[PDB]
């Protein structure tokens, strides 16, 4: 669960990096 | 499970924001 949460946070950061 | 669903929805919204 912690790994999934970390992956979700990383994906959100990557998405925000575009904008 | 609810947190995963919310993360998926947020990722979908971020992806749609690009277009």
């Amino acid at each position: 669960d912690s790994k999934l949460n970390d992956l979700k946070s990383l994906l959100k950061e990557i998405a925000n990096n575009i904008k």
